[PDB]
């Protein structure tokens, strides 16, 4: 299988790795939110875009990019816009979305984007060939924060996301049933077993599925997700060192 | 939903509980092995009678429960004889292993027996009756070393525990891929919607099933096992490290 190295860190070995999200409106908050993150331990640093409020203003993603890099110089940067329509804050035209994620790519500022998989299979394709061009990973992602698909839905989506060039496969979904987080678990085990060749990430959302952020290493799911959520990140870390080692 | 009540400790509430099991093959071992455990954080202290080398002389046994018993002061004591058919370390007669529950029962020395599921309905359900009649609680066992039943078996099979009396249903298998670890904790969620009404225990072993240690909590399993420094079955952690798992579960 496939590993995949962002900066020194190796994404698919060792214990799962620690993302960890940062939302803020405006320059200010994007910049008090970074301090805040600072001595957090964690992985990777998402910056939620999505929060931001000049989404639309160029120079002005630009320069948060910039004011987190400056904060954090020790940490791969993932910038991601979610969509209102899975979770997010708001919307974008398809080409707006693209055209805020090359626009990424092109600044050197981050070391990995997120790409929606049902943006259009034509878009999704042209901009990981962008991102790659550039050495930018791309963690492709799904999401239904309404309820759990069936194990084989999850599958085929997770198989599309490697068909369409992911780097990092990820799905999260919303269980609404104990089964519902089991469900998310089989299909981390037959995407595993069947057709991965590559890292992957799998997480059941809420309370109830909080078992699949701790004890996923077994099951093949590569990261999560920790707070500084439904988890701190110190407690993450502390339980996915028991788990590596037992 | 009943729970299950020893000293003060509440099973079927709450974070799950930790048993440890205690093996020695002498009294000297039993004392030694106490000493050893009575720092550890669990809350049930199992004798694993199997590995007791004098199972069959009645004086020796009850002088190791004493012996434990004056040890461990603060501890619910949990009477446990595996079969060598279901994974233990000797066999006896039906009727020996019968005789050697119901002495542990009148010795007053223990709070809780282990009976296997299928010794045999009859002398289940007598043994049960004796052993409630005493106010001691009673955990009704199955164990597959080598497979995992279907799902449904394994509901069916903790459904006939409550049926013949079980204070706690238990089961413990064998995954032969991680989809069975997956097939036993989806067992477990179906008992507690179809059929329980009292605290069940359920375990997939091996490094592979140590999901099925943890979340208890989230799935419907009361207790689970951890090690002191070794474990009977494969795929424990320490109970420390067990106990600062099922913390962060219990308050997420
Ligand atoms: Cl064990
Ligand atoms: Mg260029
Ligand atoms: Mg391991
Ligand atoms: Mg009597
Ligand atoms: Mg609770």
């Amino acid at each position: 299988m496939k590993t995949v190295t962002v900066r020194d860190l190796v994404v698919g070995e060792g214990a799962p790795k620690i993302i960890v999200s940062l939302m803020g409106k405006t320059i200010t908050d994007v910049k008090s939110e970074a301090l805040a993150y600072r001595e957090a331990d964690f992985d990777i640093l998402e910056w939620r875009v999505d929060h931001f409020a000049n989404v639309t203003t160029a120079e002005s993603v630009l320069e948060a990019a910039g004011a987190i890099r400056e904060i954090i110089t020790d940490k791969p940067l993932l910038f991601t816009f979610r969509s209102a329509k899975e979770g997010g804050e708001q919307a974008l035209t398809t080409g707006q979305y693209i055209d805020l994620n090359r626009a990424a790519v092109d600044s050197g500022l981050v070391d990995m984007i997120d790409l929606e998989l049902f943006t259009g299979d034509d878009e999704v394709k042209a901009t990981v060939g962008y991102a790659h061009q550039h050495n930018v990973a791309v963690i492709m992602s799904n999401h239904d924060f309404h309820k759990t698909p069936a194990a084989e839905e999850i599958v085929q989506r997770l198989r599309k996301m490697q068909e369409l060039g992911a780097d990092i496969p990820k799905i999260a979904v919303m269980p609404q049933t104990k089964a519902d987080v089991l469900t998310l678990l089989t299909a981390t085990v037959e995407m595993q077993e069947r057709y991965a060749d590559r890292p992957i990430i799998t997480m059941s959302m809420s309370k109830t599925g909080v078992i699949s952020r701790l004890a996923g290493e077994v099951f093949g799911s590569a990261a999560t997700f920790g707070a500084v959520g439904a988890i701190s990140v110190a407690d993450l870390r502390t339980v996915l060192t028991i788990l590596h080692q037992a």
